[PDB]
């Protein structure tokens, strides 16, 4: 199935760089990680296979 | 620009679940994360907007 999380945080956002979130997955867990530019707060991101 | 990250090990994976994963962004950080089904060392996943 698909796993996503929802940007919780925008922690740390240089112009030009990916930004450092707090996301929250489906199941509840809360986990740092890095988030394409332009995300903000309330949106969702995918972790997909490549 | 695209956010991908390297699968370095799968921590916990139970049947018909999505694995724990620690990953390795392209600056070097490493991370724990849940990744798709299927997800082997090596492999790449993508953190996309959805």
């Amino acid at each position: 199935k698909k796993v996503v999380a929802r940007v919780e945080e925008i922690l740390h956002d240089p112009g030009r760089t990916a930004p450092v979130a707090r996301v929250k997955f489906e199941d509840g867990t809360k986990k740092l990680i890095i988030a394409p530019e332009g995300v903000k707060v309330g949106d969702v991101v995918e972790v997909k296979k490549v």
